């Protein structure tokens, strides 16, 4: 009915055949078949190997198919040693890709809504005395996919919906009518930031990025009436002090609360707080919070140099950001708007060269911590120095400079007198 990305056949190059469960027992069949449930295996939780025809787990001496409740016996297998053990008790690879047996490990799958607070599915689990190796629509009404979060639903009755990878928003998302972006606020869940990351990824989505004041106010609008602190995609992890959105959105808009971010050492992940009234803080990525997901289904004059259908030049005369912009206008251009990493590397290495810092034209003059290119071009990417943009020591820093070897960006008071770069 559904897909099965993690099921594989277990194939011996010692013999020529792949493992199956026929009868009650397990043998090697040269008749390898991807379609036959007896031959196809899935790693499940607690180091167990589940066979789809038997709906049972490999066990041990000898080898057998046994119900997976029956933890007793062994049923515990480790993928590095699995081949050596088959050789001794009956070389081995996954069939057809010939890769090692650790290539399709068991991953946890976090549950949407239900009573389990987002807790991961327990695979396999018993419901109505049947065993299941994944999500089913059985026992439900509506048809939706759910699993148990306990290994016997009859006893504990702890369950939740399955993350779906969909190109639509049906039933689990709020849609902003104006932007057609979809959002999921999981308030019951308590997950670490990395588990939340994994959960939005499992739905074909990604953790919340707030790229603009509209998006922020829509978020506030959906949070009216709650008290809560949720994970967002904003995080410090990938390199320390430089903030990034989980999805690769440019950091174009900043809602940090007053005197955030703090604790640069172990507080690496952002949260949105109804308390702050939608303000942002950073926190320790290991605490368990609710969390938010989203998805949206003629070369030039002398002294200018070409890059990618545009022209660039250095203006060496030290001037305020505003006067620099005027000198660019007097030519055929505006201050340089930067939409590529390749473009930043050309600018920094070929043009900036030894000059330490110059104006680039990215500015929050119109609305604080909402950054714009002077030429009206969309801000599609940023590269900031760590802890920038800060409006430093609580002063207005309304204009952006490139600084230092790497070409990372700083916000600065605009009356500062520096060089600049233009493009047309
Ligand atoms: C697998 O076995 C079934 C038995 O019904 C057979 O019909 C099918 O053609 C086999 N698949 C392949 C790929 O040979
Ligand atoms: C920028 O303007 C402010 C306000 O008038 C002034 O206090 C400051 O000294 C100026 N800085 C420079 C570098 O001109
Ligand atoms: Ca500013
Ligand atoms: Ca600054
Ligand atoms: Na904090």
């Amino acid at each position: 009915a559904l897909p099965e990305p993690n099921i594989f056949l277990i194939f011996s190059h010692g013999l020529q055949g792949c493992l199956e469960a026929q009868g009650g027992q397990v043998r090697v069949t040269p008749a390898c078949n991807t379609s036959l449930p007896a031959q196809r295996w899935k790693w499940v939780s607690r180091n167990r190997l589940f066979n789809l025809g038997t709906m049972q787990c490999l066990g041990t001496a000898s080898l057998g198919m046994y119900e997976c409740d029956r933890e007793a016996l062994n049923l515990r297998w480790h993928c590095r040693t699995l081949g050596d053990q088959l050789s001794l008790l009956l070389q081995w690879r996954i069939y057809g890709s010939e890769e090692d047996l650790c290539a399709l490990p068991y991953h946890e799958v976090y549950t949407i809504q239900g009573n389990s607070h987002g807790k991961p599915c327990t695979i396999p689990f018993k419901y109505d005395n049947q065993w299941f190796h994944g999500c089913t629509s059985t026992g439900r009404e509506d048809g939706h996919l759910w699993c148990a979060t306990t290994q016997d639903y009859g006893k504990d009755e702890r369950w939740g919906f399955c993350p779906i990878k969909s190109n639509d928003c049906e039933t689990f998302w709020d849609k902003d009518q104006l932007t057609d972006s979809c959002y999921q606020f999981n308030f019951q869940s308590t997950l670490s930031w990395r588990e939340a990351w994994a959960s939005c990824e499992q739905q074909g989505a990604d953790l919340l990025s707030i790229t603009e004041i509209h998006e922020q106010t829509y978020i506030n609008g959906l949070l009216t009436g709650y008290s809560s602190t949720l994970w967002i995609g904003l995080n410090d992890l990938d390199t320390s002090g430089g903030w990034q959105w989980s999805d690769n959105s440019p950091l174009k808009y900043l809602n940090w609360e007053s005197d955030q971010p703090d604790n640069p050492s172990e507080e690496n992940c952002g949260v949105i707080r109804t308390e702050s009234s939608g303000g942002w803080q950073n926190r320790d990525c290991s605490i368990a919070l609710p969390y938010v997901c989203k998805k949206k289904p003629v070369e030039c004059e002398p002294s200018w140099q070409p890059f990618q259908g545009h022209c660039y030049r250095l203006q060496a005369e030290k001037r305020s950001w505003q006067e620099s912009k005027k000198a660019c206008l007097r030519g055929g251009g505006d201050l340089v708007s930067i939409h590529s990493m390749a473009e930043l590397e050309f600018i920094t290495k070929q043009i900036k060269q030894e000059v330490e810092e110059l104006w680039i034209g990215l500015n929050d003059l119109k609305l604080q911590m909402n950054f714009e290119w002077s030429d009206g071009s969309l801000v599609s990417f940023t590269h900031w120095h760590p802890f920038e943009p800060n409006n430093f020591r609580d002063s207005l820093e309304d204009c952006v400079t490139i600084w230092g070897p790497e070409g990372r960006w700083n916000d600065s008071p605009c009356n500062q007198s520096l060089p600049s770069i233009c493009k047309k």
